[PDB]
Parts: C-alpha cells; sequence; structure tokens
C-alpha cells in the first residue's frame, strides 16, 4: 500500500496562487508520510530544466510553519525551454538523475498544459535521450512511466474542467477586501468605483466579485456588452442615482472586449461615467494584490485536500492510466484526465476567437453562466408581468450566520420576480406566532449581501410552543410557502411544523430551510451559510495568536473554539493553521490520549518548530476543559516550552461574510426560491395549496456533487437531537489528514479518494 | 463655565475622510454635556446654504454608533454657492434662524478657507441681510460675531499649519494593507510593484507609505526627480535584482511631476521599467479605497479628543479670538488661528507654482523634509567614505513589541551611514552576557520594516545578575554605545548599567532607550514603539465582539485587555471603540462604582442601544476580576441584557506593526543614532569614550511636543518600579472624556485643552 522505493517530484509554475504552499506542504508530509522521497524542485519548470541545484529532497520540516504563507516558498517562473524539446529532455534527464518517476504540477492552464504534453512526450524523450548516451537502457526501462498528478493553481479559473481551483477564494477575498472598504463606509457624495481586476483572458473573478458586491456593471469577456451598452449602462447609473444610491459599482475585467475585438478599458468606463452622470469616478485597479495576502480559510483546507489526494492518486497510478488532475467539483474530490481538460481549454479558447462565440459561455462550465443569469437577475429589477396568487413568509432562526442577509437577498429578488407576495418576518419563529409578517420589496434588501449577521431577527425558539399563533397568522396572511433561513433550530422548527400537520390544515405549506449557522450543525448539507466565514476568522485569529512569540520564545496555544457539540470548525480551523491537534467530541478522547499528545507536542517543541496549537472545540469533553489541558500541557512541557490559553469567543460570529458565504447565500437562495416556485406549483389543487406530503419540506443541500433538497422527516433519521447535529458527518475523513500533517502515525485506510472521472462535455 | 443658551453647529466638506464620523460624535456629546444646543448641518455647505431640512438639531443617540464607521454620517457635498456671497449670505441666515453662533467644520483646506472667508464676511453677511429686510436689526446685534473651530479633516494633509490631520493614518492603514498584500508573499518571480496613491497636489501619503513600505523609488510633487531620473531610477532597480531581491515598489503619487510641468503618470514608470529591465510590472491605484475602511484606533481618538478641544475652544471664545484650527502637534493639543494657516497653505501653493518652489518643501513642514530625508537615506546605501572608531550594539530586551524591527533596521542604516560599527544583540541582555554578539550590515536588516515581534531576539532579564559577564562582553568587542529598544526591562536594564558605572569603567558607555512595548509604561515618552498596533489589534477584536449581537439582542460584552498595571491600552481602547467603560488599576473602583456603571448600563440598555461594551486592565483590581464583573452585570442586568466575556490574550500582540509604529519606530532609531553620535563625539576624550554623566544615559521621548532624551536616573523619581509603570501618565485626562462620551457626568475641570499658538513661520 505505502509508496516506498519511489519519488515525488512537486514544483509550482505560473502566478504564484495563494494557497499553493499549502498544497507543496501537504504534497510533501503526505509523500513522505506514505514512504515516498520527496523532491522539491525550485522555479519550475526552469528548475526541472536546469536542475542540479533546483531539485532538493525534502524532509518535514522542509514545509514547516509555511500553509499561512502567500505566493510560495518553492518559487515559480516562465520557462521558454519547456516548450522546446531541448529543454524538455533536459527536464526528463534531471527527473530520471533522482529517479523521480512522479510528478505534482501546481499550476495553471499553460502549466498543466505543458505537464500533459511533457507526459505525451516522456517515452520518445527517454529513448532519444538513451540514443544520445547520457543515460543507459537500464535505468531507462525503469522510469519508462511518468506519473503526473495535477493541481490547478492559479486566480484566473481558466483550465475549464475543473469547477474550482486554488486561490480563486483568495483572490476574491482580496478584491472583497477593497469593496468593502468602499460599501462600508457612511456614504457622502454621489460617486463610481470602478474595479479593474486582473483576469486578462477569464473573467471568472469578474463575475463572482460582482455578483459578491452585487455590482451595477460586469464587463467579461466570456459576454461582451450588447451594441449601445454606452447608453444602457449611463442609464442603469441614472435611475441608481434617482434610486437615491449614493455609491455605484463597476467591475471590469482587464480582458473586457465588445462583440468585436476592440478591449474596452477601465479608463474608457471612467471617462463615459463621467462625462454622461458627472459621478465622482474613479478607477481601482488590484493588480498584484490578487495574488498578495494570506490565502483563505478554503483555500488552505482544499489545498491541503488536493495535495494530500494528489500524492495517493500517485501511488495507485499504474502504466495505463492517464495523467490527471485533482479537482473537487461541489464538495466531492475527483480526479479528471489531463487530456481532456486541456482539449476543452483549447475548445473555449477557439470559440473565444470568433468561431462559437456565443456559445463559448455554456463551455466554460454551467456554473459561469448560471452565476452570470443569477447576477444580472439580482442587479436589476426587470418587470415581472407575470403573477402568481402564491405568497411565502422567510424566516431567520436561530444564532445569527454571516450570509443570512445574501441569501434572504435573493430570496426576495428571485420571489418577486416568480410573481410572488414576499414576506419577511422578524424574529423568525417569534414574529410568526406574534405577527411581526411585513411584505417586502426589491430595494428593501438592497445592499444586505455584505451586511453580516441578521437584517431581519433571530430567535432560537421552537414553534411547538406558539402554534396557534403560528397557524393563526399563517391563515391571516395567507401564507403558502416557508423559508426559514438558520441553524438547527430552523431544520426542527420546520421539522415540528411538518409533523403538526396532522393537528393543523394550515401548516401544509411548502417549506424549505436553508442551512445557516456558524457550526455546520445542520443536517442535509455539508457547508451550512456562514460556517466559511466563522472558519476564516477563526484561523485568522491562530495565526495572529501563533505568530505572538514571533520566533523566539518556544509555547503552545490552547484556543477554544466554538461550533457546539460539532467539531467541524475546530477540525478544519485546525487543519487552516497547521494545529497540533483539534479535541471534539465526535472523537473523545481520554488522558491517554492527552499524554501521547502532550508527549508528541514535547519532542516536536524540542525540534526547529517553536509555535506549538492545539484547538479544542467548547463541548468536547466534560472534564478536560481549556484549564484542563492548560494544566496539563503546562505542567508536562516544563522546562521545554511554556503554555497559553485563548478562548475565541464571538470573534468567530459577527464578521461580515466571506465571498464564499456571499455567493453561497445568493445562489441557494435563488435555488430555494426556484424549487419553492416549482414544488407550489406542483402541489397547487382544488384551487389552494395542500403541502401534506414529505418532499413538500427539505432542506437545500449541497450534499456530496450538487445541490440536493432533504425532505426533514427523511433527515430526522440521521440526526442527534440531544447534540443538535447529524450523526454522520461528512468531515470526520479530514481528521486524518489533520492527524497526518502532525506527524500522528494513524492508519487512514478509512480515507476515500476521488476516482477518475470524464469530463461533464 | 458651562455653554448653555447657546447653539453649535457642526458640518463636514470636501472628501469624507474616515474619522470625521468620531469628530462628529465628540462635537455632538460634547456639546451637549456642556448643555449647548448641536446643530447637524448634512452634506456641509450645501445644508448649510438650503438649511431648512438640512439642519437638525441633534441628542445623544444621534451620533450612536458611529465612531466605527468611516466615511460621514452626516455626510459632504461640494457647493459653488458658498464660493460666491449669494450663497454664503444664505448661509448666515440659515444659521441665525437656528440662532447657531458657533460652527465646527470638519474638511479640508478649502473647507477651512471657506470658513475663513466665511468668519472674515459675517458682519457684512449680517449688515447686508439685515438690509435686505430678512432679519431684524435686533436678533442681529446678537449673532453678530460667528465663532469658527476648524478640524482638518482629509488624507491629503495639505494644510499647512498643521501636522497630522484625521484620516491620515486610516489611509495609510489602507496604503500599508495593500502593500503588505505584496510584501508578505514568499516572492517568487522578479516584479515590480508600482502603487499610485490620490497625492494629486500634497504628497504626503506617497512620502510615508514609502517610508512605511521602504519603496525603492518616490514620486512626490514636493520634490520632482532630477534631469535623466529614467536612467536613474533604472540602474537602482537593476542593482536591486542583483541584490536578489525579487520585489520593487514605486510609490508615484497622482501629483507626480518632474521638474518642469510635465506629469509623469503611473503608466510610463510602469512602461519604462517594463522596456529596461522586464520585470512582471503591474500598476496599482487605490482610487476611492484611501479613504475606504474604517478608521484606524488614532483616527478615532484623536478625532474625538480634537472633537472635544473644538467645542470648549467655541465656548471659551470670546468676540474677540480669531477662528482657530484645532490640532495636535506631536502628541500636544494645539489651537492655530485659521488666517494664518490659510496664509501658508496660499504661500506653499504659490511656491510650488515655480516660484520659490526648490524652497516649497521647507514651508510644507519640517517633519515633510524630515520625512523625505530619512527615506532617502534609509532607501539606498550611499558610500560612507567616513569612518569612525566608534562601535554600538542593538539590544532588543523585554517582551516583543510590534515596531521594534523597525527601528534596529534604522539605527542599523543610520550608524553605518555615520562609519560605526553596527553590532547586534540576540536575546537582549541575556546574549550581551552570553556574547551572542553579531556585527550587522546595510542588507542585514533588509525587509524588517513590516515583520512584526522581534527579528533580534528578546528576553526580559535584567542585566544586574550577569553584570561580570555584561562588562566582558563590553570589552572583548569594543562596545562603545548601547542602544536599547523594549519595554520597562530596557529602561531598568540601563538604569541599572548606569548605577553600577561606579563599580565598572566599561560600563561608562553611551545608553540610549527606545521605549518599544504593548503596555505603553515606559517613562520618558507618551508613545511606547508598538502601543499604536495593540490599540489597533484591540479595537478590531472588540468591534467585531460588538457586531456579533446583530442589532437585536441586548448584549454587554466585558473584554479583558493585557498592559499590566498600565491601563493605557485599555483606556484608549475603550475611547476608539465607545466602551461604556475601561476598569483600570490608576482608577481604583469598589463596588460602589460598579454599581453605578452597572445601572448605567441598564438604564442605556433600555433606550435605543442594544450592544455595551466594558473593557477591563488585566492587572485592574485584586478581585474585581473579569469573572466578578461578568457575575455582576449578568445578575443586575436580569431580565434587560445578557453578558459575555472575551480575554483578548495575545491577540494584541503578534500582529504586524500599523504604518504609525513602521514610521515611528523608523523615525526614533535614526533619532536615537543621530543622538548616540553626538554623544559619543561629545564624550570622546583622552583617546577612549568615558560616559559617566547621568545625560549620557537617556530615554528617547516625544514626550509632549517634540522629541526628548531624559536621563534615566532622572526618570526613576518618576517611576514606580513595583508596578511597572510611570508615576505620572499624561493619559488620564483620557479618562474624563471616555467617560463623558459615555454619559457619565464627570467635573472635568482637571481637562487641560491647547492653547492658541501662531504658526511657526
Ligand atoms: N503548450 C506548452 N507546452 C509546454 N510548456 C508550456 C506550454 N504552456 C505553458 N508552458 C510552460 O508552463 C509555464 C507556465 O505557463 P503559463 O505562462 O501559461 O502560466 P500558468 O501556468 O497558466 O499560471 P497563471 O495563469 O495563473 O498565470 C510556462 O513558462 C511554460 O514553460
Ligand atoms: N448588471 C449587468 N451587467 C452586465 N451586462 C448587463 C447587466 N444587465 C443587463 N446586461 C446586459 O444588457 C443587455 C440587455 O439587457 P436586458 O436584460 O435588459 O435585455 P434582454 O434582452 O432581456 O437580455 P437577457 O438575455 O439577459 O434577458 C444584455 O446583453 C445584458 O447582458
Ligand atoms: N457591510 C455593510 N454594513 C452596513 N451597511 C452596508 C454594508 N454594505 C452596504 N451597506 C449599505 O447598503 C446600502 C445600499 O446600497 P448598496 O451599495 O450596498 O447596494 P444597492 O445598489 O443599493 O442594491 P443591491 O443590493 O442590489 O446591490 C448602502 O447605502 C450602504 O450604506
Ligand atoms: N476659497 C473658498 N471660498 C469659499 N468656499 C470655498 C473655498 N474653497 C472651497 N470652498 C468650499 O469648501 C467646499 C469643499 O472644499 P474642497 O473642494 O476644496 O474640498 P476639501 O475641503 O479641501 O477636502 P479634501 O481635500 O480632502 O478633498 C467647496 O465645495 C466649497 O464650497
Ligand atoms: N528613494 C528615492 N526616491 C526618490 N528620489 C530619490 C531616491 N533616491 C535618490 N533620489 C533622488 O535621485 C537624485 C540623486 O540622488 P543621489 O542621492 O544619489 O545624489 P545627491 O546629489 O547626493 O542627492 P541628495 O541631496 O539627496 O544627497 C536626487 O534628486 C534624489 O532626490
Ligand atoms: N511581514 C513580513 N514578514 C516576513 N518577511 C517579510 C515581511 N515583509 C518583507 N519580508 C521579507 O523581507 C525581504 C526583503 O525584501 P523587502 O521587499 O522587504 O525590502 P528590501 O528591498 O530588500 O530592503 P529595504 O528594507 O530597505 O526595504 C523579502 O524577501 C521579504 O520576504
Ligand atoms: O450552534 P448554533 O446554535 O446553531 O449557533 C452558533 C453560536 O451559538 C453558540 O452556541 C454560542 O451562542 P451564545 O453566546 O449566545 O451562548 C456558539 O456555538 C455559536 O456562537
Ligand atoms: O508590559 P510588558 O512587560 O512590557 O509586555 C507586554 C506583554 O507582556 C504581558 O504581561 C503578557 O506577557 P506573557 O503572556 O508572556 O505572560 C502583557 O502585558 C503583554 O502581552
Ligand atoms: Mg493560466
Ligand atoms: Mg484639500
Amino acid at each position: 500500500a505505502s509508496g516506498a522505493g519511489k519519488a515525488i517530484g512537486v514544483l509550482t509554475s505560473g502566478g504564484d496562487a495563494q494557497g499553493m504552499n499549502a498544497a507543496v506542504r501537504a504534497v510533501t508530509r503526505m509523500g513522505i508520510y506514505v514512504g515516498a522521497k520527496v523532491f522539491l524542485i525550485y522555479e519550475g519548470y526552469e528548475g526541472l530544466v536546469e536542475g542540479g541545484e533546483n531539485i532538493k529532497q525534502a524532509n518535514w520540516l522542509s514545509v514547516s510553519n509555511i500553509i499561512q504563507l502567500g505566493g510560495t516558498i518553492i518559487g515559480s517562473a516562465r520557462c521558454k525551454a519547456f516548450t522546446t524539446r531541448e529543454g524538455r529532455r533536459a527536464a526528463a534527464y534531471n527527473l530520471v538523475q533522482h529517479g523521480i518517476t512522479n510528478l505534482c504540477v501546481i499550476g495553471g492552464d499553460g502549466s498543466l498544459t505543458g505537464a500533459n504534453i511533457f507526459r505525451s512526450e516522456w517515452g520518445s524523450l527517454l529513448e532519444e535521450l538513451v540514443a544520445e548516451g547520457k543515460i543507459s537502457e537500464t535505468t531507462a526501462r525503469t522510469y519508462s512511466h511518468l506519473n503526473i498528478a495535477g493541481l490547478v493553481g492559479s486566480i484566473d479559473n481558466d483550465f475549464c474542467g475543473t469547477d474550482m481551483t486554488i486561490g480563486t477564494d483568495s483572490a476574491l477575498h482580496r478584491i472583497m477586501e477593497v469593496i468593502d472598504a468602499i460599501t462600508t463606509t457612511a456614504q457622502s457624495h454621489q460617486r463610481t468605483f470602478v474595479l479593474e481586476v486582473m483576469g486578462r483572458h477569464c473573467g471568472y473573478l469578474a463575475l463572482v466579485s460582482a455578483l459578491a458586491s452585487g455590482a451595477d456593471w460586469l464587463f467579461i469577456p466570456e459576454a461582451p456588452p450588447e451594441d449601445g451598452w454606452e447608453n444602457f449602462m449611463c442609464e442603469r447609473l441614472g435611475e441608481t442615482r434617482s434610486r437615491g444610491s449614493r455609491l455605484n459599482i463597476i467591475i471590469i475585467a482587464e480582458g473586457a472586449i465588445d462583440r468585436n475585438g476592440k478591449p474596452i478599458s477601465s479608463s474608457y468606463v471612467k471617462d463615459l461615467v463621467v462625462q454622461r452622470l458627472g459621478f465622482d469616478t474613479r478607477v481601482t485597479v488590484l493588480g498584484h494584490v490578487q495574488r498578495g495576502g494570506t490565502p483563505s480559510a478554503f483555500d488552505r483546507i482544499l489545498s491541503s485536500k488536493m495535495g494530500m489526494e494528489a500524492v495517493m492518486a500517485l501511488l495507485e497510478a499504474t502504466p495505463d492510466t492517464p495523467a490527471c488532475v485533482v479537482t473537487l467539483s461541489g464538495n466531492q474530490s475527483v480526479r479528471l484526465p489531463l487530456m481532456e481538460c486541456v482539449q476543452m481549454t483549447k475548445e473555449v479558447q477557439k470559440a473565444m476567437d470568433d468561431k462559437r462565440f456565443d456559445e463559448a459561455t455554456q463551455l466554460r462550465g454551467g456554473s459561469f453562466e448560471n452565476n452570470w443569469n443569477i447576477y444580472k437577475l439580482l442587479a436589476h429589477q426587470k418587470p415581472p408581468k407575470e403573477k402568481s396568487n402564491f405568497s411565502l413568509a422567510i424566516l431567520n432562526v436561530g444564532a445569527p450566520a454571516a450570509g443570512m442577509n445574501a441569501a434572504v437577498r435573493s430570496a426576495v429578488r428571485t420571489g418577486i420576480s416568480h410573481g410572488h407576495t414576499v414576506y419577511v418576518v422578524h424574529d423568525g419563529f417569534e414574529g410568526l406566532a406574534k405577527g411581526q409578517v411585513q411584505e417586502v420589496g426589491w430595494h428593501d434588501v438592497a445592499g444586505w449581501l455584505g451586511r453580516g449577521g441578521s437584517m431581519l431577527g433571530t430567535k432560537r425558539t421552537l414553534p411547538k410552543g406558539q402554534l396557534e399563533s403560528i397557524v393563526e397568522n399563517i391563515r391571516i396572511y395567507g401564507i403558502h410557502a416557508l423559508l426559514v433561513v438558520g441553524g438547527f433550530e430552523a431544520y426542527e422548527g420546520v421539522l415540528q411544523l411538518v409533523e403538526a400537520r396532522g393537528r393543523y390544515e394550515e401548516l401544509c405549506i411548502v417549506m424549505c430551510v436553508i442551512p445557516a449557522t456558524i457550526s455546520n450543525n445542520v443536517p442535509g448539507t455539508d457547508f451550512s451559510l456562514g460556517s466559511d466565514t466563522a472558519v476564516n476568522a477563526a484561523m485568522e485569529s491562530c495565526d495572529r495568536i501563533k505568530q505572538s512569540a514571533s520566533g523566539t520564545k518556544r509555547r503552545v496555544f490552547i484556543v477554544e473554539t466554538m461550533g457546539g457539540y460539532c467539531g467541524y470548525l475546530a477540525t478544519v480551523t485546525g487543519i487552516a493553521v497547521g494545529a497540533d491537534a483539534a479535541y471534539v467530541f465526535e472523537d473523545p478522547f481520554n488522558i491517554h490520549d492527552l499524554k501521547v499528545n502532550v508527549e508528541h507536542m514535547t519532542e516536536k517543541m524540542k525540534t526547529d518548530i517553536q509555535r506549538g496549537l492545539v484547538l479544542r472545540n467548547e463541548k468536547c469533553h466534560d472534564y478536560y476543559t481549556t484549564e484542563f489541558l492548560y494544566n496539563l500541557y503546562s505542567s508536562e512541557g516544563k522546562g521545554v516550552f511554556d503554555c497559553r490559553t485563548n478562548v475565541l469567543g464571538h470573534l468567530q460570529q459577527g464578521g461580515a461574510p466571506t465571498p464564499f458565504d456571499r455567493n453561497y447565500g445568493t445562489k441557494l437562495g435563488v435555488k430555494a426560491m426556484l424549487w419553492l416556485s416549482e414544488k407550489l406549483r406542483e402541489v397547487y389543487r382544488k384551487g389552494r395549496v395542500f403541502a401534506n406530503a414529505p418532499d413538500s419540506a427539505c432542506v437545500i443541500g449541497l450534499k456530496k456533487k450538487a445541490v440536493a433538497f432533504s425532505p426533514v422527516t427523511e433527515l430526522k433519521k440521521d440526526t442527534d437531537f440531544e447534540h443538535r447535529m447529524p450523526r454522520e458527518q461528512w468531515w470526520l475523513s479530514l481528521r486524518l489528514m489533520l492527524k497526518m500533517l502532525a506527524q500522528y502515525r494513524i492508519s487512514m485506510a478509512a480515507y476515500v479518494s476521488g476516482e477518475l472521472e470524464h469530463v461533464t462535455r
């Protein structure tokens, strides 16, 4: 099973997408964990060509304390030598000199295209190399096959076969840190903010930035504006002024063009807005800033996961299996053949060159086209000449979670677009009982994307106590559907209404639960809305705490995270920060395990690493509290390290939503409203709505691959109501990666890696 | 004493510098605290002209929960009506209709110039107004004098009479957040980062940004580059590459010009660097981002202080005293006549128009010229053909503090420039005893500006125990001077060496202490290096914590801050975050005071404001701990609010230095090295250095107005060694502002406001 006797090469090439260091760290540590030799190839294909000093064998400490670093410690370089066979043969030679039959390439589309051509010629290169006399025929029959596992490291997301790339989330963090600087101030003058984003051929970042910020207009190469857009944009900005909206946001990709080949410059859009509107218009150009900063939490977790999965795919690969790209479609890890992804990239590039240009946007991926349609739908109120008798109420239940507001905004716009009469109830089920129901319009949710917490009130109170009041208010307001955005209490309350349908006819209404909570403890989904924001805040605190020793003193920090009995937040945060241990309820630990971990920390702390970090979930243990662990670690670490403690309380809660949470809540709010409309039309009979089947009350998912709708009655089997979490959680396999990255020898036969999948046309 | 029966008008105009909301809040609350009526004038001189609805009387809650908001909730507008007498008369009319004889203007140079012309014509405007029949002669003899207290709110810092303006620090926070996105990554390619800042007429933001980031080159309008700078810059970037420095930073003001009137564009510098060097060059343009984001801690404290001082100056102003600008030169509050500051601004503008152009930079202020000389000195190693036998060792003692590295970098460069032999000792006095002395060069401190903590090691150990080892190593290495960068232990250790001079001849060496600590507990200074960083991180945590209640739940947060017995950090953090109370050791409190504050909180919490925040210094009380306050507030607040707790541990510690701390540490490190060189030449006699007088061992200050050098023996009188803090601390007057902004009726007769001062030529 172990990959002993074989060597893995890891290199980065192209623009240094942040999160590459996390991927390199996971590749290295998994490679030497499974017994393989790991060789770090510096400057990418440059150092592959020159080789020699640029190829160095890695140890465990070579990738220590880099997971929080942006860029790449390996370094990347553009080399033309790898384009030609003269340098590519030298690259194959240098791999043979170290016995590196296994290569991990972490780069963009050009990097992975070069890796594909390098595999395709590996036999021919070796043949010509032995023919020229630089390697004997023996020592060439071995190494006859080169194994390539590709990782897409780029902010562009230009590789068509793959849905998400390393650094996309963090590039968007940079973009939204800058846009939040504009939108979160008290707006004074009438002004226009034009953001030039650094996508010269792919407009994905411009699109998700526009969706996350609620941009007024978007220029992307995938969908150039129609003729006469000059007037249409200026008029849109004009009615934006008439609305009283003092700020306009224009997102313009570097690759922005018109229907012809002529590029549209940010300066042109500036001067255009200045001339026709007179708004205070300044262009913001991020430039190198997009590749800057720390990697986001998502980038660190996913880079770690894909780096580990890259190594494992590289060991289980026979001479016959093709070069693969390890990626995630949805939450599911998957391997795609390198050849097909390169072919799709060539097809979209040819289509974008005025071949199938109107039909190039679909080949970019269904997610791109759907994101652009959602963006345009939410951007401007088109006139809904259609109308329906249906009316729906939107709840916020539980604790506040970052991204509830984004979900409610999208649900409101989408429901109004479908002709529904949208209500919002303040304080959740409390307000529904008390009748705090307020009909809402398009602009009542204006600017709700970036606002953290809950504009509508949230309450944890379950509906069973005031069930008579809830049915009364549903009858009064004619509520035909119910959209509940919240945590475990949201699911539990909708479950209580479904179970009470037998008693009350009025509760036979379509229900939908959008899981929105810090803890990620809601059954039926993998990611509750706002868990990403909490993870990002928690790691940022842990990074700050871990930096406080500044390399001199050697110290261990016991950090306590929230999440109730759900350990998700602790474990992913531990992965993101390189925590030695994340103690959680789902993995019960006794004093024997604590002594093992403390001795493990002590041994590590005598080595070069000086900053230790163990996380503890707030409800992991009844007795071994944070104070207990502090006393334990400080006693047993006497004369080796000092111990400190930091209980992250509501530092993980009140932050504004991360760009993932904004886009995520945006999308599933739309999807919940689409599903609500379809179910309500499917259930409307005899002149009234009567939703009695279990399928009419679902939790909108995203459970493995795509969005799902799990009936609440069916999820009741897999729900631990005492602990307020599901019984089987997908993320417990990430504990093995967490422990492996911390030198814990754990037999991870239970980890499942994504298998080969062909591209979805 | 109180200003009852009189009305104060407050307005913002110009670009909405962040921190204006803090100034408006302090103006409003101080104005109605002292009994005066406060009127909020919306959109500035616009709403002054139209008046009517745009002038509204303020209550205490009108400026509630705005201190953390950037921009200005009052709103600002450019109006040409105030330029002409037709609209200026209407402005004077609208002030008379509300009886507003007192006006606070919070704006840039154009705003304050308009306010000056409005006062100068106030009598003529009133005369023409009564002549036209819109006000009777009675009701015009009253209001015959208009009182103007100006506040400089702008990112430009273009107002010549004033050293610091509201929003400069926060604009620099935005600039350095973008630069740190570049510099803190693992550098991979050779690349150039051209940052355009909006220095369209004033180049102050570009200069301090360049100094804080260590920019390779600077374009400011004040000092245009000499002819042929094209080659000189490109060569500088060339040797930067040859050094192995993979990143170049170019700071180009918007108003970058050459010695002629031709502007230098950021695109021109880009294409120039691309053509001659080929580095991956991208321009970053901040645009509106510079005015965005939250105000920094400094901006909130200083805006609050100057807003309060503006009101007080506005009440103690007789018909004879002129219009004043409330500003701070150094740490000292001061009032400057509006006319002289406007005159200086006109003189510098005329000088910059090719009149006295080479001599315009000095009239901008001595701080500008000194900052530019320090920048150029530290930027590039010029050849020091001078040499001296003197040799000095640089220590880091105590805890790590953000900005020690910046200080050591500047001390190293300045000492090498003066021909000294610079040593750095790792781990402070421990290393000096152990002989961990390493001679240092120019590039050994490369990139130390933005690095937090200490690159040299820090230890708290005092020198008395290993005094024999210290004198031995001073003798071995020939250490003629000693630069100690650290907290109270740094001062105490230098004091121990001075007291031991009588026993050991070798300890008769010049000593200098740079105060660098989170607590700001070092006698001889007002601001220890790195206290600003701790305050900023503390408020950012408190803002995050305060935002977590999400506008519906009534919750109080007990937030525990560090700082030892020194309460500075808690109190300024309370001012920055609008904390209800900051319990500190220097203000002893008993249970009676706690009941007063808790009842005060309960009454406040029944009103519109729902998020309370009390701060507690870690060592303020022996028994009334954070847990005690939690139990107290949660018990007495039962049925009104919930209570939560958050001990900010080392979250306040390990951050990168704020831009203030980088520039501050930079400047005082230069100044300490200048003073070291002068003292060593003044003390060199008989062929050796013999420093025995008390003046040869000083703490570099910045104590009220400018930098000072306090002998450690003299500071021993005003030092509480048991509590490790000075006995008389300048900042205890800020407690009264803290308590006043929280509705505590405290007789603040002990607060001293800056008096009138003429401009320093
Ligand atoms: N068709 C190709 N054949 C061989 N090598 C290639 C090919 N394309 C690119 N490469 C090699 O991969 C290296 C990096 O590729 P590229 O310039 O396109 O950046 P990238 O990998 O796509 O990353 P990013 O888009 O984020 O900037 C190139 O220096 C080149 O040596
Ligand atoms: N926020 C936006 N950003 C960019 N382009 C936009 C935005 N809104 C509308 N557009 C573009 O303006 C053009 C016309 O807009 P509009 O939607 O009103 O008419 P349409 O024929 O119905 O287009 P659509 O297919 O989207 O329904 C379209 O090409 C559309 O892509
Ligand atoms: N983080 C935030 N906190 C508080 N208020 C915010 C935040 N972000 C935006 N706003 C407010 O939302 C208001 C509405 O304008 P905004 O720019 O945000 O979007 P919009 O153009 O009005 O509509 P849309 O939601 O479709 O984008 C703004 O006046 C702004 O004050
Ligand atoms: N000489 C003047 N006389 C009368 N009013 C003036 C004069 N200069 C400016 N003002 C008024 O002050 C308002 C704002 O001034 P200005 O445009 O120069 O911005 P500012 O106050 O300097 O702030 P900032 O520089 O940061 O952008 C103007 O709209 C104008 O009405
Ligand atoms: N980091 C820098 N940024 C901007 N201009 C610079 C920088 N360094 C040098 N210069 C400018 O380049 C010109 C020549 O530089 P240099 O210092 O080497 O000669 P100099 O005659 O001795 O000038 P200086 O008065 O500063 O001593 C000067 O006008 C100087 O202002
Ligand atoms: N916050 C930081 N943490 C760690 N290393 C840093 C940080 N900032 C810069 N560096 C490192 O400092 C190194 C030196 O280059 P840098 O850009 O910072 O300045 P420099 O040009 O070399 O010299 P100078 O100090 O005069 O500006 C960089 O390689 C970078 O890795
Ligand atoms: O798990 P939930 O109930 O869905 O909400 C998460 C939040 O609630 C908490 O339990 C804490 O809430 P409280 O501070 O009000 O007690 C944390 O887990 C987290 O801050
Ligand atoms: O007051 P000092 O001694 O100068 O240093 C400040 C730091 O030391 C502290 O006392 C805490 O240090 P420790 O965590 O190591 O115990 C805090 O006041 C602060 O983090
Ligand atoms: Mg690419
Ligand atoms: Mg100005």
